[PDB]
DNA sequence: TTGACTCTCTTAAGAGAGTCA
DNA sequence: TTGACTCTCTTAAGAGAGTCA
């Protein structure tokens, strides 16, 4: 809600509820041939999810609280960042999973950044493979690698140069 | 169905037309602090675009040819790949700009790959900065770098471990 | 046969809001 | 007030198809 006190109360209630979500250990590539371990706090697969939480999409949830007799509702991963600017360079700030695990609500696995920055982590080589993200990745992106390109650049004639 | 000879004729007419597009020299980052040069063959900003070409969206075009009284139409960047498989690993193949310049139709600046592979090139460090794409990038991706993350991982209490 | 427009759709990283009990 | 559902939207890398002369 509007007051700083009320927003802190929202963040604190959220953390306490998510803190009781099952803690699931995931071993992850870090880049550089190394492996690490993340502890994700995973929202349940089906109702009930936890006080204040409801599913609005297969991998989408919202957190809701009643404040001043009014319902206030947020995307379930946005709550840690309610005191942060909601835009950057004219781009919307998004909740971004460093663990690349949608069900996880561990705020130690979340950052707040443009959708482009968010997406780009999918291909990051990782914290031991060359990550240059200023807010560092926790793991190599799941899509990092050589790709599976079917056909490369080519011409039949002689009209083009690189 | 069009014979492979008819398909080659389509590719050849496309190349002949695109080859006459304005050729624009662009200096680009390669990664590793190095700079290179790409020569993009850029479709005009407004009609007329070239024989066979029409705009279906702000940065979308199509190529159309009529053969034996049947109108055939393709996405304007897909024509170089008409003799290639159109999917891989159960994913549709997409035209992917190695120069990251949508108006460019130089086939030496295009490859044919999944949309995920395509997107990921936006963040690639580039051919002199650590690119691991098997079909190598021509330049560092425009979105490579430290990012502009507004807030990193954080908690107010002690409910969480990383 | 051709040009110049029109419309909606896909994907996978993210969102907001309404209907009932 | 709280829970459990429903629906459509945003973005930026890509698509197919219709109308008219
Ligand atoms: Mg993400
Ligand atoms: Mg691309
Ligand atoms: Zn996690
Ligand atoms: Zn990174
Ligand atoms: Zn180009
Ligand atoms: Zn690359």
């Amino acid at each position: 809600a509007l007051t700083n006190a009320q927003i802190l109360a929202v963040i604190d209630s959220w953390e306490e509820t998510v803190g009781q979500f099952p803690v699931i250990t995931h071993h992850v590539p870090l880049g550089g041939g190394l492996q690490g371990t993340l502890h994700c706090y995973e929202i349940p697969l089906a109702a009930p999810y936890g006080v204040g939480f409801a599913k609005n999409g297969p991998t989408r949830w919202q957190y809701k609280r009643t404040i001043n007799q009014v319902v206030h509702r947020w995307g379930s991963h946005t709550v840690p960042f309610l005191l942060e600017p909601d835009n950057i360079n004219g781009k919307t700030c998004t909740a971004s999973h460093l663990c690349h695990n949608t069900r996880c609500h561990n705020p130690l696995h979340l950052c707040w950044e443009s959708l482009d920055d968010n997406k780009g982590r999918n291909w990051c080589p990782g914290p031991n493979g060359g990550c240059v993200h200023a807010v560092v990745c926790l793991r190599q992106g799941p899509l990092y690698g050589p790709g599976a390109t079917v056909a490369g650049p080519q011409q039949r004639g002689s009209h083009f140069v690189v």
